C-alpha cells in the first residue's frame, strides 16, 4: 500500500487522482515548456494489475516526454519549484531522477523549491494533484 | 514496512538511523531555542518491541519539549526550514502537526521551507538524520 505525501503548488484548476492506488510505475509522460503544463502516468495499482491515469492532467501547451519505468529503473526522487505563472501558484519546474542517476528537467520556471528523495530502495509509484491549463499541484504516492 | 525519505538540511553532522526500522512512534522530544538544537523519539519496531533513538541527536543547547503520540494521535504532518545559523546550514525550524490538532513549532524560519505532508490516514513513524552541536538534517520513517 502506497503512502500519500503533498501536493506541493497551487490550490487552482481540478483535483486530479487515481484509483486503485499505485505500486510502482511503469511510464510517467510531463507535457512541459517554460513551466510544467500537464502530467500523466500508467502503473500497477494495489490489485497487481497495470492502470492509466487516463487523460492528461493539464492543458494542450507544451511537449510530452516519456519516461518508461522498470524494476531496475525507477523513480527515486523528485523536486521542483512553486512559482506564479499569470496569476496562478503552479509547478514551474520539476525534476525526476532515476535510480540509475539519470536526471529529466521540465521547465524553466522559478519559485519556492521541494524535494522528495527516497531511500533504501523505495520509489515514486505514482501521482495526484491538481490541473487546469496547467499542473497547479503534484504530490506522490511512494512505496518502499 | 515504512517508506524512508529524505533529509532536509545541510550536508554536515554524522549519520543518525535507528535499528530495528520504527513502524509506530510513541514519543518525540525536540531540543530548541533560536533554531533546533536536537531531536530524539521512541518507537515501536518491526519487532513490534517498544525502542528508544537513544541520545538525542544534537547538542546540548535549547529546551525540550515532548509530544506523546500512539495508533489513533499520530504526526500527520512535519514541515521546517533549513538555514544557515553560524557556519553551518541546519534544520532552524521545525512544526509538527498531530492527527488530533495538536501543534508544536520549535526554532526559527530562517532559510528554506520544506514541508511533508502525509495523507489518507498515513503516519510519521520516526526519524533518521544528521546533527553535530544542532540537528543538520532530518527525515522521517512514514507508514500508510
Amino acid at each position: 500500500k502506497p503512502v500519500k505525501i503533498g501536493p506541493w503548488g497551487g490550490n487552482g484548476g481540478s483535483e486530479r487522482d487515481v484509483q486503485p492506488k499505485p505500486i510502482r510505475m511503469v511510464s510517467m509522460t510531463v507535457s512541459s515548456g517554460a513551466i510544467v503544463d500537464a502530467i500523466a502516468f500508467t502503473y500497477v495499482g494495489t490489485d497487481n494489475v497495470q492502470h492509466s491515469s487516463g487523460i492528461k492532467w493539464g492543458g494542450t501547451g507544451g511537449t510530452e516526454d516519456t519516461i518508461n519505468l522498470d524494476a531496475t529503473n525507477y523513480v527515486t526522487e523528485i523536486s521542483g519549484t512553486v512559482g506564479k505563472f499569470g496569476t496562478d501558484d503552479i509547478v514551474t519546474s520539476l525534476k525526476i531522477i532515476t535510480s540509475k542517476g539519470v536526471t529529466r528537467t521540465y521547465g524553466s520556471g522559478t519559485g519556492i523549491p521541494f524535494r522528495v528523495p527516497v531511500l533504501d530502495g523505495g520509489k515514486i509509484a505514482g501521482f495526484f494533484g491538481r490541473a487546469g491549463a496547467f499542473l497547479d499541484a503534484i504530490g506522490f504516492y511512494i512505496t518502499p
